[PDB]
C-alpha cells in the first residue's frame, strides 16, 4: 500500500474451541544481509574440521529463513498446561503465515559513529518452497526459532545446506542450489506478504500414558488354560530327567502365554547423574551406541523410543537416548548437568524396553544330555510381528514436525526426537534483502558489483495454527496425574520474566499426565 | 490512509441537551520507550522496601495507558458548575475514544548533541482490554489522567500491575501477564484508532444536600401516640423506684419513635489543622484506623462514607477519612497544610454519623437493685435494617468510576474514593511503541536483540462522554446555595492560567449545592 | 481463587494524586505540632486510598496442631465464639466466611470455624487430630480476614494537647459499603445446597 499504512496487525492470543484449538503468534525480526550477498562453497576444511565423522560439503547463502517449528512458539505454558492436561491426543492441521511492517534501513558510518535510516525504496524478497525443491533444514533441531516469549526480537538464522561429499571435496552428485532461481514476492515498506498451507493426515501425538504395562494384561484371579514346561529334572542325582508341565497362572505371570510383546531396542549405556557411580574413564564417545553411514559414525542420537530408566532409578539416563535441553543463560561447550534439562521417557516404560537394558535372551545352542541349555543377551531387537510400543514423547522445548527423506522405504517414520512426520511438512519460508550497490564507478566495468549500501530489515511474522484435539473418555475413578505449578513460595516465578527482564522455561514439560487402558 | 493526511480533528467542545452533557476532550501525548522493550519482575526488595504492609510482587510493563477517569479531563470548571448549580444527579451513560495524528519519532545522539527525525515506517500497537483480562489499575487514584487544562502536553502513564506475594517472593499463585498476548492493532502515521462503550447502568450520583436531618424529619406542632420511659426514681432515698412514661412530643425530640437510623461507622481519629490543639506526639500512622489483610494492615483511608465534622467544627477533619488534593506545584513529601487542599464531606451530616465521633452507645448489662446501668460507646457499627446514608461526594478533581471486585458478594458497591462503581468499568486502553531493532550482526546469534533505536511518540487523543441529568423539581421557596466565583479584586482568576503559563485549580469543588427533602 | 490481594490492586509504578497525613511533630522536644503530608505512592502502598476494603468479620480463637504451643486449659467450650437465642448457646460454628490462616500460618486453625471430616473408619468420641481432616479456607485470603485475628483497628477517643490517640481492636465487623468478600468454599465431602430460612429478610442467604 503505502509508506504510512501499517499493513497488519499484532495477533498473538489463542483460542479452545470444542474439538479445535487455534494458536496465533506475532513476532518481530530482523534480518541482516547474509555473507555479503553470496554463495559460498563451505566444508570442513573452511572451518577446519578434521575427522572424517565430522566432514562435509556444503554451500552458506544470502537468504535466511522463518522456523516455527518448536512448540513453545505456538503455546504458552498455560496452553501447553491446558493441552496436556485435558486431551488424549493432538495434531496440526492449518497454518497462515504474514509477513507485514517490513522496514528496510540503511547504515553509515562516518568514523566509529553509525547512521541509521530508512530506505523507503528498498526490497525484502521472500518465497516458499512448496515443491520441496530445496534441502530441507527445518528437520534438524536449529536454534533460530520464533521466540517462546511473545516480546522478544529475534533474528532470523541464515540458510545454508550439505550436499554429499567424500572428506572435504565434493563429488559430481553433488548438486548446487541457487535461491535467486527460484520466484520470489518482493516487498516494500506497505508490501505484505502470506500463505496458507495445509497439514497431510498424520496420526495424533499420544498424550496419554499407559495404566498398563503389556505384561500385565491378563485377568489376575484366573488360570490360563495353556500349559508350560515347569521342571526339566526329578531331582538331584544321575539321569534325573521329566518332563513336568504346569498351568500359567496368577502366581505365576511371568510365564504366561502372551499375545504381544515389547518393541524394539537399540542398546544405550547407562550413565548416572550421581557421578561417583560412573565409571573413572572417558566413554562419553568411545562407549556410545551408533551407526555407520559411508564409513562415517553418526552417533544413534535419540533412541529408537525406549523408555529411559527403570523403576525408581530415576537418576541414570541413556547415554545419547534422550533429549537434553539447555536452561537459559547456559553456555556452550562442556557445562555442567545442573546448567542442562534431561527429558526422560519413563511413561513408555509400559510397552517399551528400558533404554539401558538388553531387550531379553535367546537360547544360543541345542541343549542335549552333553550340553547344558545356553542363553545370551539380546543388545538390539529389530521389529518382530506382534510387537508394541509408544513413539517419543514431545515437549514444550521440542520439535513439532520432521520431513520424512523421500525414499523408496521407511518404517513408522514417526521423527526419532519426536513429533509428526510428514512427506510434505510446513514449507520453507526464505527471505533476503535485495542487495543494493553503492555508487558505481563512470566507466563501464564487467566484474560484478562488490559495493553495497550497508542494510538490513525488520518486521513482523504471524503465524497461525490450527490443532485438532481428542477428548478424554476415561470411566477411570480415581483422580488422575496432571501438570501443576507449585504453590510453594519463591523468589521468581516459573514461566514468567526475570528481574532482569529475561524470560526463562524452567523444566521441560512433555505431554503425558491422562492415563488410557493398555 | 498517508503521510500528508490528518488522521482525526480537535475536537474539545461540551454540549448541553436537555437531559443530556456530551463532553469531549483533546489532547495531545507523547509516549517514550518504557522498560527497554521489557518485562520486569519487580517487588519491594527491588525497591528497597522493608516493612510488611508495604511488601508487594508484580511486573513493570513497556507498554502504558490512558487514563481519563477523572472529571477535569471531562468538564471545565464552567462545565462544573454549570452541572453542580442545576442538576439534582448525573452519570455516564456512553464513551467515544480516539487516537489520531500519531507520530512516530527517532533520536539519535552523536557527541552530546541529539537529533529527532520523524520514523515514518515506525508503528505504534494499542488494544482495550475488553473482557477485562488485566490486572485493572484505573480504580486506584493514579497520576498520568489527561490534563485538565487542554493546551498541556502530557506523558502517558506506564502500565504495571501487582499480584500474589510472601514478603518479597511470590508463591505459585501469582498471575504472569505478557501484553504481547493479546491481539492488539497496530499504527502508522496515518493510521488512527478508536472504539465505543456502554457505561452499565449505575445510579445518578446524588448532586444534592438534604435540607432535612434525619432526627428531625417529625411533625414539630403534634405528639405522638407512642410513650417513652421518663422516670425510674420516685425521687431521692431509698426504695424509691417507679416507672413514669410521657408522650414524645415537640419539647422532647431526642426521644421520640423514629423509622429510620443514620448509617454505618468505623470511627476516625479527629485532627486540627489549628496544630497547637493537637497532641505532642506522632499518632499519624500509630493513631490510625485500619484494616488488616493477610497479616497485612492497610490504613483505612476513605472513611466508609461518613460526616467530617460536627457544625461549626470545621478545623477538625479525620485522620485519614478524606480526599487530599495538592495544589499546583505541591511537592511530594512531607508538604505544609497550605500546601494541600483537604475535603470535606459536611453536607451528609444530615443522614451520617460523624467520621470521628461514636456511633452512640448501647446496655453493657442487666441493672437490678444491686447493678446500676451501664453503656459503652459503638466505636465502629455495620450495617443495620434501617440504616440510611449518603454516598461519599465527588469532586472536580476526583475519581469518576472504579472497577467493582470480581467477588462472591459485595456491599452497595459504591467505591469509597467516590463516584460509580462497574463490574465492567470503561476498560484499559493500553498503547506501546513497537521495538525497532537496530543494526543486527551478520552472523547468526541466537540471543534477542537487546539493541534498538530509540524512539518516542506522540498523537491526539479524544475522549467523548455522555452524561444522563437529572434535574431540579424542588418546591422551595428560598433561594438556595450555589457555586460561585468572588467578585473581589485578585491578582489572578481562579482556575486560569498564571502569568507563567501555569494553569492551576484553587480549590476543591463537590457537587453538592443544591437541596432536597429528606 | 484470586491472584490479587484487594489490598495489591494498585499500579506499582505510578503515585496516587492523594495526600496523606505523613508527620503529626516536627520532632523531639516540647511544642512540636504540624501537619505534614506526602503523596501515597508505590514506596507506602499501605497508606494509599481504596475504593473497596474486606468482608466483614467474627473473631475466632486460634488452636494450633502444634499441641505444645496451646495453652494448658480447657478452653475448647468457655474459649468459643458463639451466639446466643432465646437465652440458649449456639457455638458460632462455621466463621462468617474467613480466611483460616495468615501466611506459612498453616499449623493454625480456627476452634470451630472450619469444617471438620472425619476419615474412613474414624469413631465417634474424642479422636485424636490424625483421625480427622481439617479444612482450611486459605484461598480467600485475598478478600477475606483472618479468622483468628482482629479485622483492625478504630479510634476510640479524641486526641489533644492533653490526650494521646487512642486505637482499639475491632473483634468483630458487621458488613459496611464497600466490603467484598469470597463466600466458603465446597468440598466433594461437603454439602451442596441449603434451604433459605423463611423470613421478613436476610443477608446474603449464602448457606
Ligand atoms: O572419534 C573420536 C572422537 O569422536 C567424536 O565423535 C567425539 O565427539 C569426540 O569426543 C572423540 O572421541
Ligand atoms: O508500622 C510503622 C509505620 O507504618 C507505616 O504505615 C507508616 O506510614 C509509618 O509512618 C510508620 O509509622
Ligand atoms: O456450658 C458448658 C458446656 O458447654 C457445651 O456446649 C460444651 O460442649 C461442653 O464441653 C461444656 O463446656
Amino acid at each position: 500500500d503505502g509508506v504510512g499504512s501499517s499493513s497488519g496487525n499484532w495477533h498473538c492470543d489463542s483460542q479452545w474451541l470444542g474439538d479445535r484449538v487455534i494458536t496465533t503468534s506475532t513476532r518481530t525480526w530482523a534480518l541482516p544481509t547474509y555473507n555479503n550477498h553470496l554463495y559460498k562453497q563451505i566444508s570442513n576444511s573452511t572451518s577446519g574440521g578434521s575427522s572424517n565423522d565430522n566432514a562435509y560439503f556444503g554451500y552458506s547463502t544470502p537468504w535466511g529463513y522463518f522456523d516455527f517449528n518448536r512448540f513453545h512458539c505456538h503455546f504458552s505454558p498455560r496452553d501447553w498446561q491446558r493441552l496436556i492436561n485435558n486431551n488424549w491426543g493432538f495434531r496440526p492441521k492449518r497454518l497462515n503465515f504474514k509477513l507485514f511492517n517490513i522496514q528496510v534501513k540503511e547504515v553509515t558510518d562516518n568514523n566509529g559513529v553509525k547512521t541509521i535510516a530508512n530506505n523507503l525504496t528498498s526490497t525484502v524478497q521472500v518465497f516458499t518452497d512448496s515443491d520441496y525443491q530445496l534441502p530441507y533444514v527445518l528437520g534438524s533441531a536449529h536454534e533460530g526459532c520464533l521466540p517462546p516469549f511473545p516480546a522478544d526480537v529475534f533474528m532470523i538464522p541464515q540458510y545454508g545446506y550439505l550436499t554429499l561429499n567424500d572428506g572435504s571435496q565434493a563429488v559430481g552428485r553433488s548438486s548446487f542450489y541457487c535461491l535467486e532461481y527460484f520466484p520470489s514476492q518482493m516487498l516494500r515498506t506497505g508490501n505484505n506478504f502470506q500463505f496458507s498451507y495445509e497439514f497431510e493426515n498424520v496420526p495424533f501425538h499420544s498424550s496419554y500414558a499407559h495404566s498398563q504395562s503389556l505384561d500385565r494384561l491378563m485377568n489376575p484371579l484366573i488360570d490360563q488354560y495353556l500349559y508350560y514346561l515347569s521342571k526339566t529334572i526329578n531331582g538331584s542325582g544321575q539321569n534325573q530327567q521329566t518332563l513336568k508341565f504346569s498351568v500359567a497362572g496368577p502366581s505365576n505371570m511371568a510365564v504366561q502365554g502372551r499375545n504381544y510383546i515389547p518393541g524394539p531396542s537399540y542398546r544405550q549405556q547407562r550413565v548416572s547423574t550421581t557421578v561417583t557411580q560412573n565409571n573413572n574413564s572417558e566413554f562419553a564417545w568411545p562407549g556410545a551406541s551408533s551407526w555407520a553411514l559411508n564409513g562415517r559414525n553418526s552417533l544413534m542420537n535419540p533412541g529408537p523410543a525406549m523408555a529411559s530408566h527403570k523403576e525408581g532409578e530415576d537418576r541414570f539416563f541413556p547415554l545419547s537416548g534422550s533429549l537434553i535441553f539447555g536452561k537459559q543463560g547456559t553456555g556452550r561447550d562442556n557445562v555442567d548437568a545442573d546448567k542442562v534439562m534431561i527429558t526422560n521417557e519413563e511413561e513408555i516404560k509400559t510397552t517399551n524396553p528400558v533404554a539401558t537394558e538388553s531387550y531379553g535372551q535367546v537360547a544360543t545352542n541345542h541343549q542335549s544330555a552333553q550340553a547344558q541349555a545356553q542363553t545370551g543377551w539380546v543388545q538390539n531387537q529389530g521389529i518382530l510381528p506382534g510387537m508394541v510400543w509408544q513413539d517419543r514423547d514431545v515437549y514444550l522445548q521440542g520439535p513439532i514436525w520432521a520431513k520424512i527423506p523421500h525414499t523408496d522405504g521407511n518404517f513408522h517414520p514417526s521423527p526419532l526426537m519426536g513429533g509428526f512426520g510428514m512427506k510434505h511438512p510446513p514449507p520453507q519460508i526464505l527471505i533476503k534483502n535485495t542487495p543494493v550497490p553503492a555508487d558505481p564507478p563512470t566507466a563501464f566495468n564487467k566484474d560484478k558489483l562488490n559495493s553495497f549500501i550497508t542494510q538490513y530489515s525488520t518486521g513482523q511474522v504471524s503465524v497461525e495454527i490450527e490443532w485438532e484435539l481428542q477428548k478424554e473418555n476415561s470411566k477411570r475413578w480415581n483422580p488422575e496425574i496432571q501438570y501443576t505449578s507449585n504453590y510453594y513460595k519463591s523468589n521468581n516465578v516459573e514461566f514468567a520474566v526475570n528481574t532482569e527482564g529475561v524470560y526463562s522455561e524452567p523444566r521441560p514439560i512433555g505431554t503425558r499426565y491422562l492415563t488410557r487402558n493398555l
